[PDB]
């Protein structure tokens, strides 16, 4: 058909197909984020006021990845959601590819735009501030971790609930790549990893409160 | 016209007007919540493991009010949003009156239903658990306060942002009772009082973290 997105009765003008093969885009994102992850591992190795341990370093790598994604990938959507169609910039093509599992990013839905606006403006800088805090053993580190994780979980839950109440019409149900991987799995992370970071922070802050009392 | 809600080109069947005068409904809600507030004041007076102080007692009264509202008033909407029109139950009439400043509660918007579902299921019981925690000086008290306040702020911000992006079409702009009071003021509380409770909790938890370190 003219366009690949769901529902198929959509009428999208100014749709022009992605020029690059999709694996260019996907592999570029994975390569750059892997470089970011290894660089953050090294940084936590050499730039910590006191040693951190393996799993906290991995948590900082996660927070750096979240900061990059929210500031750049989602920020590009928030800036240019009106012109994702008919554009051949790298991040625009990435969004066009991703939206085949969720067409709300092409339709400019109000809830989506608002949620990604909040995510790009608040949770990205706060995710990087978490890393800065943990490097210097500042206070607020577990507080910021808890706040960011709670916000991410709330946003993802609202996202899933709204798409469910719409009947899963913005994406083909049961398609391996577009439903299970793009829509479910890549979002289920922001339900699972933040959750572990909420149970963890609560364990430490509580131990602090019992120390005062 | 047939119905009072905005936009006026809406076509609502099964609309049947409120039977009671509106001040019955408003005064009943204010009277019962005032009884709740004074009862919570007394309870914090006589049922605290250690004395709490005036402003913390007021915070507990706020949390009890939030718990009642989220569990009952918003829970009624989540349960019966399909049949608010054409019903003459007390809370149904309350919702019909309130929606004259925001018609999304009559239209059953997906974002509204999902947000109030989360609010009724999570933040109400957690708001009451905050009170129970503060009464017994359990830990988690400031953690729960922070989490509930952050969730309330996030929900209210998304609410306002979505209605703004819609152009303020679900309510008459600049009407004293329906815009400033119902829509803005009654919601601005959940931006102002939670915020003060986020700056407060951060002050205490931080002092705990500095005690461990
Ligand atoms: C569009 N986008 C992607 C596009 C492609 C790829 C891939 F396939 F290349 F791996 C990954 C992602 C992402 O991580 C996302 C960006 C980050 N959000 C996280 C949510 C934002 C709202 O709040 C809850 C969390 C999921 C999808
Ligand atoms: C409908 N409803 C009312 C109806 C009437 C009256 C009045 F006029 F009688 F005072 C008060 C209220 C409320 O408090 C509310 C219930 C509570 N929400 C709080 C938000 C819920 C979503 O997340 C952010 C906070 C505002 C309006």
């Amino acid at each position: 058909p003219l366009h690949p997105y769901w529902p198929q009765h959509l009428r999208l003008d100014n749709f022009v197909p992605n020029d690059r093969p999709t694996w260019h885009i996907l592999a570029g994102l994975f390569s750059v984020t892997g470089v970011l992850v290894v660089t953050t591992w090294l940084l936590s190795g050499r730039a910590a006021v006191v040693p951190l341990g393996t799993w906290r370093r991995l948590s900082l790598c996660w927070f750096a990845v979240c900061g990059f994604i929210h500031l750049v990938i989602e920020g590009w959507f928030v800036l240019y959601y009106e012109d994702l169609l008919g554009d051949q910039a790298f991040l625009s093509q990435l969004w066009k590819e991703y939206a085949k599992g969720d067409s709300r990013y092409i339709l400019g839905d109000n809830f989506t735009v608002c949620m990604e606006t909040i995510t790009a403006c608040l949770w990205g800088p706060l995710s990087l501030w978490v890393v800065i805090a943990f490097l210097r053993q500042h206070p607020l580190r577990f507080i910021l971790q808890l706040v960011v994780s709670v916000g991410q979980i709330y946003g993802d839950v609202l996202y899933f609930l709204t798409e469910h109440r719409d009947g899963f019409q913005h994406g083909e149900l049961g398609h391996p790549l577009y439903f299970w991987f793009y829509f479910v799995f890549m979002n289920a992370l922001w339900l699972v990893l933040p959750g572990v970071l909420v149970l963890d922070a609560v364990k430490h802050l509580t131990h602090a409160q019992s120390t005062l009392d």
